[PDB]
């Protein structure tokens, strides 16, 4: 139940850079923490972690994962962190983070994301810190912070933010809550270019 190479005791898999491919299957129900990180897995399959309800913590970090089966978190009502920076992420499905109420640490940093669905942390009521630092993101959508009512930190700088009146809401939304601690910055447009969000007034955010 413990794979050969991993160590498993106190209800934590271990399996840190031990050059699993995949995911491990038929792993005890009891399972609290999933340590998979620094491996080459590729993709996270349907319902990957759904026989796991009992999950707190998955670590997946530092792998080679492209593809995230939409199911892939289902039903982990008690999940407190999910570690998934390094890996080369493009878009996250619609309902990768679907009923993670418990969820207090989402790390996507260090991917290839280009976009985020408004409802992408729909359930995420219980946030604490977020990171998207080192990402493709251009823009994010006024609304996508609005389920986020626990939130105190995010990281969302080293992506090419286009500072136009569509990103105007997060000026006025780090105004008001000046939680962003890796000094995001415009990439665009010239007159913006490489300034912190933050120290510009929002009157300049303009299409």
């Amino acid at each position: 139940h413990c794979p050969a190479a991993c160590t498993c005791s106190n209800n934590i898999v271990d399996c840190r850079g031990k050059g699993l491919t995949e995911i491990p299957t038929n792993l005890p129900e009891t399972i609290t923490e999933i340590r998979l990180e620094q491996n080459t897995i590729k993709v996270i399959p349907p319902g990957a972690f759904s026989p796991y309800k009992k999950l707190r913590r998955i670590d997946l970090s530092n792998n080679q994962i492209s593809e995230l089966a939409p199911d892939a978190f289902q039903g982990l009502r008690s999940l407190n962190s999910l570690v998934l920076y390094g890996n080369k992420i493009t878009e996250l499905p619609k309902s990768l983070f679907e009923g993670l109420f418990s969820l207090q640490l989402l790390l996507l940093n260090a991917n290839k994301i280009n976009c985020l669905r408004v409802d992408a942390f729909q359930d995420l009521h219980n946030l604490n810190l977020l990171s998207l630092y080192d990402n493709k993101l251009q823009t994010i959508a006024k609304g996508t912070f609005s389920p986020l009512r626990a939130i105190q930190t995010m990281h969302l700088a080293q992506n090419p933010f286009i500072c136009d009146c569509h990103l105007k809401w997060l000026a006025d939304y780090l105004h008001t809550n000046p939680i962003e601690t890796s000094g995001a910055r415009c990439t665009s447009p010239r007159r913006l270019a490489n300034k912190r969000i933050g120290q510009i007034k929002s009157k300049k955010f303009r299409c």
